[PDB]
This record gives structure tokens, sequence and C-alpha cells, in this order.
């Protein structure tokens, strides 16, 4: 279980006037699925980021390779690429379940964990509770 | 007079757009390379838009976006954008984003790679590039 | 079982400065409830969907009584106020699910089914499938 | 000249804010409302970001939209702005929203209520209007 799991049902409201998943949606997701990590994974940082803690995304990217329709089911699949002192790099792929499996798109997001007034924050370090939700997906062992 | 150009998309930032942190949630800054180049499109080749109805789609290939300051509520956004590489079927777009102030911060730079293809949706051909969307672009072209 | 539920953990995209939910999400939601059900319930309706059929909204609303957080759980419940020959008002109660439920929220819809190529469209008679979906919702027997 | 005007905010579709269908999404009728009313404060009272920094908060009691039209990308959008009630804690808005051609086509009509308040997050008391609010909205209040 080197990765975490987002199942969701593709909506009308991702798709656009050409019939399929606007890209911009497929950026959301990452966002979604790395949330629903530590919802699942590492709660503890929500109070820590309704505190004085902030995920600073550094790099959003995306590669489309084929097109999403309303109501395919998607798999997101993330995977810790690198782990930092304080920085992380997640990859992301994009699967539409079906007949047989598509890897339809594949992303990567490069996040900085930092604290301090707005306006005047510094990096930390990663949060230990972080660290440990990490373990299984660690190439680091 | 004959230098490369930049398109330039301009933005309030609002509250939908920032998040419990305080400063702009970074989905946003996707969401205006779109903003950005159809309203090129709207300000340069809107007749692109009965193409799109019919069988012209514009695939995005590649969108990538590096952030390097926050963005608050009521902060003047300006998203410039230069065609940066253009081949038979594709166009790679530049944007870079700047907070508009005395001094203008740039806060991110993007980048997006566009695929020109007509055709039954799922059974979809690449074509060259529109000939009037290239004339479009043109004024905008980097050559580095 | 007079009602749809459509369950949902709250997000980071979806709170705005102040902490809490912002409130166009929850008419986004009421989107999402609606096609979760036909999903679920008529699926067939998005080859119409996709085909010709138009479910073009009339009206949507929403009152707020309390607030929600990141990662609360909202339950979106959806019932069949109305169903007339041409259209469908459907009620909305938001429920946050937690030690105990509290109705943060209460929205109405009002659909009208259309055909027609866009600009030239016209009202047309629910379709049947979805009138069967609608079976256990009815007032009327 | 004291007739009561509305505030005006401008919008060319896009193509974010269509589906499949062709048209505009209702959603964004709602956006449209907050981001209106924010235009608003922007120009007319910017200084309450520094209040909904601190405690006071914009509670909506209610958002509503009635849709007449469709809407295609790149229309032309105006959404027009109205106070059209003031209590000593809450203010009702009025939007009208019109398609801009030759002819003006009413598309929609949305209303909001709005409360203020001021208070520990989850433990919040209401507040009368902001005084430089009120002032504000002065010249778009409606009559009727
Ligand atoms: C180091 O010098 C700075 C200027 C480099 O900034 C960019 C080029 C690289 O940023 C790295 C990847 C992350 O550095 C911190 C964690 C980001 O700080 C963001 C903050 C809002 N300034
Ligand atoms: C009937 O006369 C029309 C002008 C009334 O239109 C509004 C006031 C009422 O609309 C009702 C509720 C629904 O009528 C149809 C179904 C809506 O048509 C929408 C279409 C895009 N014109």
């Amino acid at each position: 279980p080197r990765y975490y799991e987002y199942r969701h049902v593709v909506g009308f409201e991702e798709t656009n006037l050409v019939g399929n998943v606007y890209y911009v949606n497929y950026l959301r997701w990452q966002g979604r699925c790395r949330e629903m990590f530590l919802y699942e994974h590492a709660p503890e940082i929500l109070d820590e980021l309704r505190a004085d803690l902030k995920l600073f995304t550094l790099k959003a990217e995306c590669e489309f390779f084929a097109e999403l329709a309303p109501f395919d089911r998607l798999a997101v699949r993330m995977r810790l690429v690198e782990l930092t002192q304080t920085q992380m790099e997640l990859g992301f792929d994009y699967l539409r379940l079906g007949g047989d499996d598509l890897l339809v798109a594949r992303g990567r997001q490069r996040i900085a964990c930092m604290r301090g007034p707005n306006g005047r924050t510094e990096p930390v370090r990663v949060p230990a509770g972080l660290v440990r939700a990490f373990a299984p997906f660690r190439s680091a062992t």
C-alpha cells in the first residue's frame, strides 16, 4: 500500500461545452485527494492548519493523456515522491475505472510546511505526525 | 515596436478565491490561465467559438504553475501570456503572474501545452493549428 | 425512504478566509446531490442529457442557519416537493453530522425538462424513467 | 440625479462556466452575486477587508436566483445590484442579470439577505451594519 486512493464520480459541473472534463478540475482533484489523505491519516493537521500551520503549494502540474466523461468513475492515486526537511513532492496517477482501467492523466505537487503571521511566515520542518502518516509511502526505510 | 508583446489579463482577487489560510487557494492560479487564454481568444479570435461548437477542440496536454508568493483578497493581479512555441499541431503558452503595486511583484509562473484536434468526441484526430489562431498569436509570440 | 441522501466531507477549497464554508458551495451541493441521485436511480438520463435532453434550472435558493467548518461531515437530503407535467420542485435539507445532527441550511430548486437545439428548445414532459425513479418520493400514490 | 442607482458588475462568460449542454451552469449565477457584491466593496468600501480579517463577518442568510434564459460563452453579462432593504443588523440585496446586446435581455433575477456579525468563530453575536458600509450603499438604495 504505497499510495493513497481518492475515488470520485465525475459530475456535470466538471464538464464543459465539449462534453469532457475541463482541465482545471484535475488540479482541483489533487487538493481534494491530498486533504482526504490528511482526513483519514493525519486529521490532527487540520487543527494545525486551523491554527498557525500553513501548507504552501510551491508547484502544481498535470499532464493529460485522455479525456473524461460525465459519470466516469475516477481513482486518483497519490504517492510520496520525495520528503525533505521542510517539503514534500507528491505524485498523482489519474485512472478512469471501467471495463478496463485507463491512465487519463499524471500530475505532481511540491508543498512546503510553514508557520507565522500571514506575510511573515517561515518554512518549518514537516510535522512529526505527517511524517509518521507517510511511513508506508516513503521509499526510505 | 515589433518587440514580442504579452497579452495581459487583469483580475481583482475576491473572497471566493481565498481559503481559511487567508491567501488565494492554489487551484485559482490554474483557473486564471484558462481565463487569460480564453479572454485572449475573445478579443483576438472570437470566431474560434463557432469552431469549438462544431468539431474543433483545444486539448490541454499539460498545465503547470510554480508559486513564489501569496495573493490576498483585493490584490490586483496581472497575468501576462506569451506564445512560447508553435509546432504543426501544438502550442505552448507561458504565463507570468504579477501582483500590481508600487513595485510589481512576480508571484508565480505557469505554462500550458495545447493540442488542436477535430473529430467524434473520443475519436479525435490531431489537426494543424487553425490559421486564424496562428495569426492572432503572432504579435505575442516569444522567440526566447 | 422519501428522500435521497448525498454525503460529503467538507474540504479546504470550500472554505474562505473567515474559516467557514463559502455560501456558493451550498448551491453547488444541490447540483451534486441531484446528479448523484440520477447516477444511482436514473443513470439513463445522462445518455439523454448527452443527447438532446436538457435540465433547465428555473430556480435555485438556499437559506443558511449555521456555519460549516473544514472536515465537517455533511448530509444533503433531497425530497420531491412537487412534480408537474414538465417540472420538478426539489427540496434540500443540509445536516452537519456530528455528536448530534444540526440543520445548517435548507434549499429549493425548480427544474424544467426541455429538448431542442440550443436557443430553440421547448419544455417536454418529465421523462417516464425519471418519474418512475421518483416513485418512492412522490406524495401522490 | 438623486434617483436610486444600481451598482454594475460586468463579466464576459468563459468556457469554464459552461457545461456539456453548452450554456452557463446555474451555480455560476450565484457566484456572480458574490463577485458583484465584493467588487462593490472593493470600489466603495475597501476598508471593510481589515474588519473582515479581524472579527467582522458578513453572514449570508439567504441566496436565491431565478433563471429566464440561457447564457453562452463570450456573452457579455451585466449584474446590477441594489440595496433593497436595510434593518438594524441585516441587508437585502437585489440582483438583475442582463445579457448585453442590441437589446439587453433580462436573463435572471437574484436576491440575498446578509447579516452582520462579530465574534469567536462559532460564538458570533449580531452587530449593527457598519456605518461605513451603510454610507457606501446609500446611493444604491432602492425605495421600491
